[PDB]
């Protein structure tokens, strides 16, 4: 019935420490409040990921060399993902997080579970990349499974969902669609639209490479003509959706051009499918405008139209000095040939018609 929120102030402490988004989540979890949508969705605390649930997916070795170096503070523990003290605790506080979303789902206490905290989407069976070090959808997806015959994976993040794609490269149960930029030298280099996964897994694989300056109209057209073919083809009975807002035009990672509701227009279109999905979160370095994203999404899941005035709260000041919930895209040009997304849709479309249920 109504959204499941997963929520506890000791799990949006651990996730504030986070060092490349620092406090993101308390504004996330600040703004949804002051707009008061906490009020009308279910919040469940988060469980702590076991060690044997995280081994759902990561090797042992892995997590027992995380453990240790988190204890003092060849896995892929480098520059972007350098051992800091309690990230083991951290990692683990966010992959139960979405282990609890799932556990939800399959309960019927809801047919959507929010943990805006995860999607930690490149982190692999035993490496960590990409400030990712432990890879929560992949976990929140073996949990669905439990359940749920066919799960749809659809990462919208700026960057290339590889951890998961990687961890069902070679399956059919698990089909994983990421739009993303791809471009050279750009993280994490994977990802181009021959990508379609592996042996018994080929075509169960789903790449739409983008270049800069994408705005909302032209990425609703790609990702609604995508999914259309997907839910057609794969008949997916569960939906796991990455939502991470470094698309969202004032991003540092100055790469899309993409406003709130263009994204909103794509969750739309698969909320209308009204199968069981989880929502997680992801990048968003504008931590403001990632904040103003997600309530906004927050807001279309519940079907309410939400002030254009933030309202007061903590963190109140870094919406200045306009204060308002839009985003304004910015001058950038779109790189995008329409020649060129017109090629690339019709090879996914082509890629789809090997996929039978
Ligand atoms: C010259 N020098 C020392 C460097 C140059 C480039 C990078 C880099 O690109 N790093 C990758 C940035 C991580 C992207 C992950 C962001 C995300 O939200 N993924 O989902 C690093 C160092
Ligand atoms: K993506
Ligand atoms: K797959
Ligand atoms: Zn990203």
């Amino acid at each position: 019935l109504v959204p499941v929120y997963i929520y506890s102030p000791e799990y949006v402490s651990m996730c504030d420490s986070l060092a490349k988004i620092p406090k993101r989540a308390s504004m996330v979890h600040s703004l949804i409040e002051a707009y008061a949508l906490h009020k009308q969705m279910r919040i469940v605390k988060p469980k702590v990921a076991s060690m044997e649930e995280m081994a759902t997916f990561h090797t042992d070795a892995y997590l027992q060399h995380l453990q240790k170096v988190s204890q003092e503070g060849e896995y892929g523990l480098g520059y972007l993902c350098p051992a800091t003290e309690g990230i083991f605790d951290y990692a683990a506080a966010i992959g139960g997080a979405t282990i609890t979303a799932a556990q939800c789902l399959i309960d019927g206490m809801c047919k959507v579970a929010i943990n805006w905290s995860g999607g930690w989407h490149h982190a692999k069976k035993d490496e960590a990349s990409g400030f990712c070090y432990l890879n929560d959808a992949v976990l929140g997806i073996l949990r669905l499974r439990r359940k749920f015959e066919r799960i749809l994976y659809v990462d919208l993040d700026l960057h290339h969902g590889d951890g998961v794609e990687d961890a069902f490269s070679f399956t059919s149960k698990v089909m994983t669609v990421s739009l993303h930029k791809f471009s050279p030298g750009f993280f994490p280099g994977t990802g181009d639209v021959s990508d379609v996964g592996l042996g018994k897994g080929r075509y169960y694989s789903v790449n739409v490479p983008i270049q800069d300056g994408i705005q909302d109209e032209k990425y609703y057209q790609i990702c609604e003509s995508v999914l259309k073919e997907v839910y057609q083809a794969f008949n997916p009975k569960a939906v796991v959706l990455q939502l991470g807002a470094d698309t969202i035009a004032g991003d540092p990672m100055c790469s899309f051009n993409m406003t709130p509701v263009g994204i909103g227009k794509c969750l739309k279109y698969i909320l209308q499918w009204q199968l069981a999905t989880l929502i997680l979160g992801g990048g968003g370095y504008n931590l403001a405008n990632t904040a103003r994203c997600w309530t906004y999404l927050t807001g279309v899941i519940l079907g309410k139209t939400l002030s254009s005035e933030i309202p007061d709260h903590e963190f109140f000041t870094a919406y200045g000095p306009d204060y308002v919930l839009e985003i304004t895209p910015s001058c950038r040009p779109d790189r995008n040939e329409p020649h060129r997304i017109q090629q690339i849709l019709n090879y996914i479309k082509g890629n789809l018609k090997h996929v039978v249920i």
